This record gives structure tokens, C-alpha cells and sequence, in this order.
């Protein structure tokens, strides 16, 4: 787009380049998202022209907002408020000291707010983790990439049900995805890291315990199900991401429920006792 110029590849995700670009127009800084181009045949499809042209209506304080969306010579770009940092730069800037815990919990708040609002209008991320959640000077966390997902890799923060090949998923698998996040703030290391299906799979069981009809109705019916699947007996979350206390625990406990319907909800969570004393502080951000 003529209108832009680029200033610098910001990265090359899973939607193809992002580019800190310069509105020649209005002199504002934004992020431009190139969908696809070796890749890319025909002139973009009229369902993905649609369901991003309803994202763009989907607007939060804690979603990176879609400003424009440009559909030019049958080639599709995103125009996204910029943001300076990503959660996962910070959390590896944060390694030797942790990020502290009134802030892990006003990040984990304003994701939930986030969530909250996407999952009341049916929309999914699908696909959260740290490199997807950017962040401000005054405090705030953005879900990024957001819907994404089915208008158009890392395993770690993927949901049971997705590696069990359950087609008809929900907002769950979000929840699930925040969870793994969270624990990842206040530990320092992943939750998950998997680099296989069946490894990611086979840490979650090693961890929270080889799930069966008892914790999770309807599991030995998914698609992906083995019955030869080894049986691991469930850690204790006092193992699991010590030093958090009983109130975060207990919250992460109900983020990583196997069933997807017993897992807690955005709008559930947001209501925990973990978030009596919430608070929002401002991080040291080195630009
Ligand atoms: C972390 C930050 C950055 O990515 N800022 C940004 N602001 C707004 C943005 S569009 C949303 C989006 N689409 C795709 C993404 C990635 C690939 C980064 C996950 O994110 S992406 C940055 C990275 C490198 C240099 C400068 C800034």
C-alpha cells in the first residue's frame, strides 16, 4: 500500500510479515500485517473478506485494534495499532528478578476482561501465547491476532481437546491457553513444552494426570483418544508453580479443568478471589 511506509519487519508470524509502517497520510505509527503472497493464488476469499470486516467491530481496550483493512490488488493487509513489547521479550527481560505478582495479576485481570468480551460476541483466539500478547508503557495487555483464526508452529499453550482432534472446540480452549500462560509469569519456564503433539499431549498427562471418563465424560470417544495411552497419576499444584498462593492456585486449577465444560469461564474467573486485591502497576519497559 502506497499509503505506508515501512520502517521495520517487526517479525514474519503465522499470518505471514508484520512491518512497523508510517501512514504518509495521517503521520501515524502502525503495524501491517501482509496476509499471505507465495502462498496467496487466487484474488482472497469473500467469507475471510467478511469475517475480518466483523473483527474490525470488535473493539476492547484490551484487544489490539484492527484500524483498517485493506483489500488492493487482490492482496489483503492489516492495519493494527502498534504497541513497543510483546509478553514474551518481557518475561525473558524479567527471568532473573520474575515479574512481580501484583503485576502477573493485573496482566492475567486485563486478559480475562479481554477474553470476557471476544467470547460474549462468539469469537476465539485459538491461538494465545506470550509472542501474541503486547503490551504498553501505562500498564495494559492486548490480545493480539484475535478471530484470526477462522477467517483464514508452537504447541505449548494448545488445549487438550485441539490434540484430541475435537473439530467443534470452544472459548474454552482460550482459558486453557491463559492458564498456561499464567503459570509460565510466575514460574519463569513453561508450563508445557512440547514439540510433538503426542509430547505436548504426553507432559499435560505426566503433569495434571492421564485424563478418563471419571475427570472428563466423552474423553475416550475423541477422535485422537489411544486406549494404549500410558496412565499418569496427577502432580499436586503446590508442585507445580510454586511459590503462587492457594487463591492463584486454585484459580489456575480451574484455567487447566480437562473437561472444556468444567473449565471456568472469562466471566467466571474474573469474579475469583485471586482478584480481590488486583491493582494495575506499571512495568520497567526498556525501548
Ligand atoms: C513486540 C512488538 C510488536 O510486534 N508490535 C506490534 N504491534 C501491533 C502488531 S499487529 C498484531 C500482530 N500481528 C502479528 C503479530 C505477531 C507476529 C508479532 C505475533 O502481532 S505487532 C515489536 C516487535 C519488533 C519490533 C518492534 C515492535
Amino acid at each position: 500500500m502506497e499509503n505506508f511506509q515501512k520502517v521495520e519487519k517487526i517479525g514474519e508470524g503465522t499470518y505471514g510479515v508484520v512491518y512497523k509502517a508510517r501512514n504518509k497520510l495521517t503521520g501515524e505509527v502502525v503495524a501491517l500485517k501482509k496476509i499471505r503472497l507465495d502462498t496467496e493464488t487466487e484474488g482472497v476469499p469473500s467469507t475471510a473478506i467478511r469475517e475480518i470486516s466483523l473483527l474490525k467491530e470488535l473493539n476492547h481496550p484490551n484487544i489490539v485494534k484492527l484500524l483498517d483493512v485493506i483489500h488492493t490488488e487482490n492482496k489483503l493487509y492489516l492495519v493494527f495499532e502498534f504497541l513497543h513489547q510483546d509478553l514474551k521479550k518481557f518475561m525473558d527481560a524479567s527471568a532473573l528478578t520474575g515479574i512481580p505478582l501484583p503485576l502477573i495479576k493485573s496482566y492475567l485481570f486485563q486478559l480475562l476482561q479481554g477474553l470476557a468480551f471476544c467470547h460474549s460476541h462468539r469469537v476465539l483466539h485459538r491461538d494465545l501465547k506470550p509472542q501474541n500478547l503486547l503490551i504498553n508503557t501505562e500498564g495494559a495487555i492486548k490480545l493480539a491476532d484475535f478471530g484470526l483464526a477462522r477467517a483464514f508452529v508452537t504447541l505449548w499453550y494448545r488445549a487438550p481437546e485441539i490434540l484430541l482432534g475435537c473439530k467443534y472446540y470452544s472459548t474454552a480452549v482460550d482459558i486453557w491457553s491463559l492458564g498456561c500462560i499464567f503459570a509460565e509469569m510466575v514460574t519463569r519456564r513453561a508450563l508445557f513444552p512440547g514439540d510433538s503433539e503426542i509430547d505436548q499431549l504426553f507432559r499435560i498427562f505426566r503433569t495434571l494426570g492421564t485424563p478418563d471418563e471419571v475427570v472428563w465424560p466423552g474423553v475416550t470417544s475423541m477422535p485422537d483418544y489411544k486406549p494404549s495411552f500410558p496412565k499418569w497419576a496427577r502432580q499436586d499444584f503446590s508442585k507445580v508453580v510454586p511459590p503462587l498462593d492457594e487463591d492463584g492456585r486454585s484459580l489456575l486449577s480451574q484455567m487447566l479443568h480437562y473437561d472444556p465444560n468444567k473449565r471456568i469461564s472469562a466471566k467466571a474467573a474474573l469474579a475469583h478471589p485471586f482478584f480481590q486485591d488486583v491493582t494495575k502497576p506499571v512495568p520497567h519497559l526498556r525501548l
